[PDB]
């Protein structure tokens, strides 16, 4: 399903996938690769079955896809039913139901009443029945986020605020952790290691969340839904700990059992709650919890320190192009506009963990055009921007 | 001691001010203003005494200033300690008493010893016996802070940082504001009815910075050095909360009993205060708290709210000329650049509590020619800080 990579045989190893048979969808999207346009006169496709699993082989071979669907009480509909009513794009029932006269559900031939009184009784939306959004429907609506997840995610900030903990990045860190899902497979064993071996200071920040000791790969190394969706969070946000703290991704693969994929999955989806977040809390009046959380998006997304936030601006600067040229003095954009072109080419040449450097959509740059690009890009940044 | 004012008779009611006789250079400064340069030919002063004071005011006529003298184990020798080993200009114990030997001490004419053992014995130096700055020593002579308040400072801060509320701005309040001193005389049972009609969070503070309900307004309103300094500091810090609140000087005053004067002086002081808390923590490696603190010096020094924190950057916008001025659209000194000239003279004009607007060192100001001067300082302020 991802990106376009043609090759002139494909060979799929087995009908199950997964241990269940391959989607008629995901075997049509394998088998589309097969043949290179305007090299290949022909393309191959190669299911490889056998005794019974010939008979899924062939309904593979014979099948079609199914039928689009609506997928709309229910979270969608209550997502849709804000999103009209907030935006003040519809006021009125009528228009409630109007609005759904024009979904996929309509085309394709009650729910929207139920989704109001839904709404109405949670304090998103209040009724003069005109139908207004709140200041929490608006700050849902702002921030996007579901509204099932919003009031939880209202309580929990809404707990932060009346005690909270600076003296680490851990608190900021568990409210923008998104979820635990199913990212990685924690290891319990090695979650209570590494808790037996956290700071003086952040099983504080442990306990005000609502961690324990009792239960904290405790109970469950010798062998409930929210201390496991707690726990599952407090791990989630240990490891964003080392990825704000800049530890190698080996490093972290090593302590904590996730490798690098998973931990770089993890990483985007905690810097895209933490966007969200963040938004919430500005929209909410909350301006000594958004001033907090207007970093960690970007500390997140190039698992960083504050010191890169600023050279991490440019596009060619990850989290290991920015600390090598961080350590050499240059700490701003500033410096690094008029950074020696050829100055900063050593230091890309230096610290090696032609187009060995590589760059996200630019694929493999040599040192000098790398480096050239990063000064070239700081100029755009700095003179751009004022 | 103040401004030069000069009259041509000055006129002193009495010898003993304030239960005390008037110091001889306190009376020396009031008796210079006797007389106008270039416009009298002689200047007049009249002590006015009577019976026995007679002999207080003849000893004031008669008198001359007392000898300068040095103040120099002490606060002020532990300062000059610590501002010389942190500075590296002094290492060791030889280069400490030739500096001593460099004072006023030396000149009119064991202490460093006990301001060495003192800065020891508190971890603001290390002994290596060569004396070198630590962290808390260097962050000390950064912010700007007594080595004696800076311990309980370290202390409170330390303490903030654990457990912070962030639902209101009174816990970054109650870390920035200074003292009690003597700003007012509190009046306690005004003090408890206020703490009787506080919000639903700010007691939350007040509890978690070591205020009470059992002595807050209470004991002593029907009639602990600490706890005096605490709640002392709570009330301290309501006032400065209705100052950040953007609330009249009157109303205030009639809330609390504080005249302006004293309201004003607080002010200053706190923002002084903010100052140099956060170089403090910014030097002690604490962003969590040093962020929280960026923005309240100068929401203290120009009593204003976080919106109009780009707005008073303009000299001649306080908290008065930009909140009636924000209110208008203006909320940026971008949009205030452009502003339309003649259109913020209205704005100007309208909301009054020819030169009647009166701005601090331009004295009174033309509505016209004030809000010219408005304009022309938002375009030099965007234009000269990028
Ligand atoms: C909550 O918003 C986030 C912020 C940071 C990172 C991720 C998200 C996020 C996460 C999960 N799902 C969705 C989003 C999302 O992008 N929502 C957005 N809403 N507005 C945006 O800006 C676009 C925009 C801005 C101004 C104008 Cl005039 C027009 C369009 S983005
Ligand atoms: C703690 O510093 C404060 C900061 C805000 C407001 C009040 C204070 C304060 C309060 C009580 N007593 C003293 C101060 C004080 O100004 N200390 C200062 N130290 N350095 C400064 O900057 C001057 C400077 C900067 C860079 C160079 Cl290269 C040369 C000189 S100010």
């Amino acid at each position: 399903s991802g990106v376009n990579l043609p090759a002139r045989r494909v060979i799929i190893r087995t009908p199950i996938f997964g241990g269940r048979p391959l989607d008629i969808l995901t075997y049509k999207q394998m088998v589309g690769r097969a043949g290179r346009k305007g090299v290949d006169t022909v393309g191959e496709s190669i299911l490889i079955c056998k005794n019974s699993e010939k008979s899924k082989g062939i309904a593979l071979l014979q099948g079609s896809l199914k039928p689009v669907r609506s997928c709309l009480v229910t979270g969608s509909m209550i997502r849709a039913i804000l999103e009209i009513i907030v935006g003040g794009v519809a006021s009125t029932s009528q228009d409630m139901h109007t609005y759904a006269a024009c979904t996929f559900l309509a085309a394709s031939m009650g729910a929207i009443e139920a989704c109001v009184m839904w709404l109405l009784e949670n304090e998103f939306i209040q009724s003069t029945k005109v139908y207004h959004p709140t200041h929490l429907g608006s700050a849902t609506l702002s921030s996007s986020l579901s509204p099932a997840d919003t009031l939880d995610i209202f309580a929990d900030l809404q707990r932060a605020m009346k005690g909270f903990v600076l003296e680490n990045d851990l608190h900021i860190l568990y409210l923008v952790t998104p979820m635990f899902e199913d990212w990685t497979t924690i290891d319990w064993y090695r979650f209570f290691c590494l808790w037996e071996k956290l700071p003086t200071s952040m099983k504080r920040v442990a306990e005000l969340v609502g961690v324990e000791e009792g239960f904290l790969a405790r109970c469950v190394k010798g062998k409930q839904h929210r201390q496991m969706a707690i726990h599952k969070r407090f791990f989630t946000s240990l490891v964003l700990l080392d990825l704000i703290s800049e530890v190698p991704l080996r490093e972290i693969n090593q302590k904590y059992g996730c490798n690098r994929g998973q931990i770089q999955s993890l990483q985007q989806s905690a810097a895209v709650y933490a966007g969200m977040i963040t938004v919430f809390s500005n929209r909410l009046g909350w301006h000594n919890m958004e001033l907090l959380l207007s970093q960690f998006q970007k500390r997140l997304t190039f698992g960083i320190q504050r010191e890169l936030c600023d050279l991490v601006r440019v596009s060619l600067l990850n989290a290991q192009r920015a600390r090598v040229l961080y350590a050499s003095g240059f700490h701003t954009v500033a410096d690094l506009a008029r950074a020696n072109i050829v100055e900063v080419e050593v230091i890309l040449k230096n610290a090696v963990p032609m187009r060995t450097i590589w760059v996200t959509g630019r694929k493999g740059l040599t040192e000098r055009e790398a480096a050239a690009l990063i000064v070239e890009e700081a100029r755009m940044i700095l003179q751009q921007d004022l």
